[PDB]
């Protein structure tokens, strides 16, 4: 059973809980409140933790940035070797 | 970290696994390999496992059959007291 799944957790927590973690790339996967039916990728890294929200196709394929995926747990774990930004190299692991 | 989430894994498993449990409402939630990007709620009940596909709306709130959620948290949640199934009552219990 993954360890990321949060279910619908206050963005805050999200931060709390993954601030005190200590590794950057320490993630989970929370649903949206703010964005209802939609899925946000929280990341440790550095002071903060960072937010990516988690798009959909028409075709309903999940993706980031442009490579699609056909499920949440693939988009996850192919991250978790290919940074999930642009500007940095993070990478997903585990929270503890 | 919710208990109830198995990310991507093949019905058949899902069978496998929840035939083994014993009680009736034990159940999954995994993500559709022959619907990419859809739900799967999968319980227990007497000899056979169910399998609801989780609907979406246009909104995207999620739903079984008519009353919506804004989250699999909350739908999850919220049939732990009110049956599944409309023949016979199926409440969820998380799994052991
Ligand atoms: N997929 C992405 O997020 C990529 C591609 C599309 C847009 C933006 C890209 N993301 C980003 O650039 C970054 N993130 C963003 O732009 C994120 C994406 C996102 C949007 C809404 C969210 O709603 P929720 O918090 O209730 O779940 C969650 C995440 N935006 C963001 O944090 O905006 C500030 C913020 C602050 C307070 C409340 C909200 N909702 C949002 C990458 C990490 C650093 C910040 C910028
Ligand atoms: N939300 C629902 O499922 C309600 C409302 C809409 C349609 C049907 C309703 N569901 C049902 O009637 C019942 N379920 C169904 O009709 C389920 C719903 C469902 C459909 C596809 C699925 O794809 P997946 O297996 O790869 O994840 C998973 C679930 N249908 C079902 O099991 O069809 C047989 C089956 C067999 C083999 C492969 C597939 N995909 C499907 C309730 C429980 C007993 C069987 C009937």
């Amino acid at each position: 059973p993954h360890p990321w799944f949060f279910g619908k957790i206050p963005r805050a927590k999200a931060e709390e809980m993954l601030s005190k973690q200590r590794h950057d790339g320490a993630f989970l996967i929370r649903e949206s409140e703010s964005a209802p039916g939609d899925f946000s990728l929280s990341v440790k890294f550095g002071n903060d933790v960072q937010h990516f929200k988690v798009l959909r196709d028409g075709a309903g394929k999940y993706f980031l940035w442009v490579v699609k995926f056909n499920s949440l747990n693939e988009l996850v774990d192919y991250h978790r070797s290919t940074s999930v930004s642009r500007n940095q190299q993070i990478f997903l692991r585990d929270i503890e």
